[PDB]
């Protein structure tokens, strides 16, 4: 129903070619490859064929090979078992927009597919441990979601309906999904409550460890258990040049016309900030 | 003889079918397999076949596809890659007791099988990134374990002596495997020491980071690192009457029953005001 | 690689002309470390002529329940294809970073030796499998984006790694010594140590669960918290002068167990070694 990061590659990128199977194919796999025509790769030319690696375990044996010098990324090849990682474009993750050069793990792709997140920015990095959760409801009698399967017609309607009044968006009901902005980093082992965060701001640092109870504000740097802000990155007056130019949506070639801009922030205030 | 989750399923729920196996079968699936009729699956039909995806990305395979429509969760389908999701009624995991509708990730799995965790209860909800491990001996010249695979037998027997007697309970020697309640919630990035932990009361609540070091009463609410308690779920008089009610127990149509009373707290206690 | 994986390194010291039986599903990378072999589909094994390869650990633990394993010795004959974390019997290297006798980390730590985070990892040394060690990414620039770079034309990569070599904040370890992680060192679970800032995790350290490490470890200091602090050092002064002095670590493994009495009891540790 929703568009795989390799399905979105291939109506990209395919361009008629065949693809060549690089590793052991999967069900999930020969389903997304059944309109297109596909092989076990063996012998592989770009202008014939499209790799696609099953595993990273695969890409790594592929890249590997002297056959893959003339294969240039997500153009004419791509791992299948990894919706979290990066692209040279704009894509979708579950109905999650997200930009260009941007990844996450396994914990964000399930939090795209669990409807917590309402988009992801551009060059935007997240350790692959990161974690991104609702709270259960904290105004009832038990704690438990499963119990739900338990729930007839009748008990299942009174249950939704105080989930839907709760203030406090169990499940995140009743609450926007929250926007990570771009340019944000987030180490390892944090965590972000989906209950009560709507709103991770562009440039925002999220230290390692660190457990996210409440909107980090752009630029700011955020650290500890629960998350407190240690710093911010930029002044005041260079947040809001960076809010108001968004770099982040420059064009390839603009990226590298005003790389010298992007690499010292005093000459970006220098040019941008009135 | 200890029986993965899916062997379990099958004996309850298979009822002379055959197993239709969605996926590449693996050898731990294979050993699984092996007191059962079972084919590749290709046309299936919940009269006659039960199915078994072997991976995640099998069972999101097989629930796309339009021949699943028909098949009851557990009743017909598994995973068997899934040794800590939820099932319908009480089960095993390692010979760990794990009440109905807990689930958990492999961490806590791989806790079951070294033997730190004594029973898990009924509707208990572990993100899967929890790490359940025991403290390494703290008293000896090292921390290391797997230098013991250098030990002889002689070297051994001193090791373990030593071992055994430690107040401390490394490796959880000597010690009570843990009791993790019912109706307990643990957020991710959570760590659980099993050289100090012997109970995770009912109802208790773990945060996402926390590091629990000793053990949760019931119903409290414990973040941090290390873990404190920053307040119970309920008052002290309805954790009382939560304790011995244990609606964690009930049958279905009793939870169905009395779900007014788990939905509103100030109505339970008004039902079981006089126990 | 230019470089040898871990089974590669085993089969290397230990096949001895033997077969490779490959117990479980073999994947493309197995296959090419397989190729100069001669390698069938594990069925009947014998240590005498075959060398099993379990590709993923459920394929080790399968093959350990099965009867034709009593047979065969760890590394020896048998390992574990993936598994480029776990301990071998012999100082090994992963990727450019070598690792001692008897010490585990996880696909974490082996992302980090890849990556050029750590230079050697000692011996009888225990990381728990979700410890992340991970370096910062420049924080003088206007982005802090590192796959922007994917962008970059020559001329701009040139700008971009001029000022990173530049930063003293050791953006991606630039310009620093890649960390060192001592022998008889404990890494509790999601632990996390910063590859911009520490250089050094000392002998006998031990880093508690869900500790932040930003900055070098002691030798024998027990370091907990966010961000991590010394609790205490496993040991006096002098005896921490002794044991670095000793580096029973480095005994053979005769020496260990003639030696075991010492290594029990740091009491006697120090009445035999410490002057
Ligand atoms: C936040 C971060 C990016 C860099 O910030 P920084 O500018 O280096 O911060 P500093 O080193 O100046 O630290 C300043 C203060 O913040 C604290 N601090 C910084 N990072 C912290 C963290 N992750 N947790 C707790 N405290 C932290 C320091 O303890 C110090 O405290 P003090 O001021 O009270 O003495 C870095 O610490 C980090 O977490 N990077 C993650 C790397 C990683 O996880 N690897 C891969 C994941 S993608
Ligand atoms: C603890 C939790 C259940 C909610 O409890 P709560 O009482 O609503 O928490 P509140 O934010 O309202 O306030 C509680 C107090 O403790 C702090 N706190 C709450 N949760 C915390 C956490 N996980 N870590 C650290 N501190 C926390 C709050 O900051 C506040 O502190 P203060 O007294 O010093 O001001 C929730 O925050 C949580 O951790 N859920 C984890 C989600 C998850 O990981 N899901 C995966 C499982 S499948
Ligand atoms: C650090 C550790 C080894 C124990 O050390 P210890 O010498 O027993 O220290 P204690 O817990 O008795 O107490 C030391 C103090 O520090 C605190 N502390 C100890 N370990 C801590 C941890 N991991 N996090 C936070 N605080 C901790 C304690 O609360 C205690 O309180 P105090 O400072 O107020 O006195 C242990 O706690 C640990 O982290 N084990 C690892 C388990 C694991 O993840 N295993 C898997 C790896 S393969
Ligand atoms: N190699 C060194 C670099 O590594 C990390 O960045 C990497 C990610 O690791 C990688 O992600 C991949 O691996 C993750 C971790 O397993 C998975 O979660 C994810 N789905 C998967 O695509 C992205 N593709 C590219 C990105 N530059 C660090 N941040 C970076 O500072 C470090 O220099
Ligand atoms: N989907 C939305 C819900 O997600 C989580 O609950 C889910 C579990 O995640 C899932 O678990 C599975 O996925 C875990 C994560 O990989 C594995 O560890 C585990 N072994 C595996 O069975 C259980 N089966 C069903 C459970 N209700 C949240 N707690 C809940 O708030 C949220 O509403
Ligand atoms: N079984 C119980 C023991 O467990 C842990 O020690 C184990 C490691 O778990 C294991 O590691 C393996 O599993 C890890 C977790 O997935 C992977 O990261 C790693 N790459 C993989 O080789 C090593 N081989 C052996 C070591 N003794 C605890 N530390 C120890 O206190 C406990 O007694
Ligand atoms: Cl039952």
């Amino acid at each position: 129903g929703m568009k795989t990061r390799l399905e979105q590659v291939l109506e990209r990128y395919l361009n008629g070619r065949e693809v060549a199977v690089w590793g052991v194919p999967t069900r999930r796999l020969l389903r997304a490859l059944k309109p297109f025509k596909f092989h076990t790769a063996d012998r592989v030319d770009p202008q014939y064929h499209y790799v696609v690696a099953v595993t990273d375990d695969d890409l790594t044996d592929f890249l590997s090979d002297e056959q893959s010098k003339s294969f240039q990324y997500a153009n004419d090849y791509l791992t299948f078992d990894d919706e979290g990682g990066e692209l040279p474009f704009e894509r979708m993750c579950f109905n999650v927009p997200v930009g260009r050069q941007t990844y996450f793990g396994d914990g964000v792709v399930g939090a795209c597919e669990n409807g917590y997140i309402k988009s992801i920015g551009q060059f935007t990095s997240i350790n692959g441990t990161a974690e991104i959760h609702a709270n259960h409801q904290l105004n009832m009698t038990f704690v438990s979601d499963d119990i739900q399967n338990f729930f007839n017609e009748e008990s299942m309607a009174v249950f939704q309906e105080k989930l839907r009044k709760d203030p406090k968006h169990p499940y995140a009901y009743s609450k926007e999904p929250m926007t990570i902005g771009s340019d944000v980093y987030i180490g390892a082992h944090a965590f972000i409550n989906a209950s009560t965060v709507t709103s991770i701001g562009d440039g925002a640092i999220i230290g390692s460890g660190a457990v996210v109870l409440e909107n980090v504000p752009p630029f700011a740097v955020v650290v500890g258990v629960p998350a407190r802000i240690k710093r911010y990155r930029f002044s005041k007056e260079m947040i809001e040049t960076l809010l108001r130019v968004k770099w982040w949506d420059w064009s390839i070639e603009e990226i590298n016309e005003n790389v010298d801009a992007l690499i010292s922030p005093e000459l970006f205030m220098k040019k941008y900030g009135s």
